[PDB]
């Protein structure tokens, strides 16, 4: 299986690299994070910045989800983010990104005990 806290990580988490530099990041993430493995997930962004951090952002600024869920919560701090966005050329199974880079507070669904993020919501 895979708990909904790992899938997260595996989805969303990238604290190796700083930023996105190389344009060929969310192609080899993307693929790397088994995100085109039964399809070419179309959006789907990366957060350069501590598993601490990001899990900290749980007891950070309440907000709505897109979903009307009252669970999200949204960081005090712009993060490093890395957006990957699935081009026209793009066919499964060869899914093509443009990988996109910006500094924006990220907004996260969090669930469990311990409370931690379960989804990425939207950067704003
Ligand atoms: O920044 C993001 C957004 C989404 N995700 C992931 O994508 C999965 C579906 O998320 P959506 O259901 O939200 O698919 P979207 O395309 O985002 O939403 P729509 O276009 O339908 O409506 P809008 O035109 O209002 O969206 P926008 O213009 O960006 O505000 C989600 O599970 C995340 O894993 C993400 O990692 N980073
Ligand atoms: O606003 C929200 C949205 C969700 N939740 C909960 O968060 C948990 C995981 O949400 P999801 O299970 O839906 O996983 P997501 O990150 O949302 O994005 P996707 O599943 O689309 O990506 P794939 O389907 O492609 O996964 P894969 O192909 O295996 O790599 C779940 O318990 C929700 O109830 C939430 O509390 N507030």
């Amino acid at each position: 299986k895979e708990t909904a806290a790992a899938k997260f990580e595996r989805q969303h988490m990238d604290s190796s690299t700083s930023a996105a530099s190389s344009s060929n990041y969310c192609n080899q993430m993307m693929k790397s994070r088994n995100l085109t493995k039964d399809r070419c997930k179309p959006v789907n962004t990366f957060v350069h910045e501590s598993l601490a951090d990001v899990q900290a952002v749980c007891s950070q600024k309440n907000v709505a989800c897109k979903n009307g869920q009252t669970n999200c919560y949204q960081s005090y701090s712009t993060m490093s983010i890395t957006d990957c966005r699935e081009t026209g050329s793009s066919k499964y199974p060869n899914c093509a990104y443009k990988t996109t880079q910006a500094n924006k507070h990220i907004i996260v669904a969090c669930e469990g005990n311990p409370y931690v993020p379960v989804h990425f919501d939207a950067s704003v």
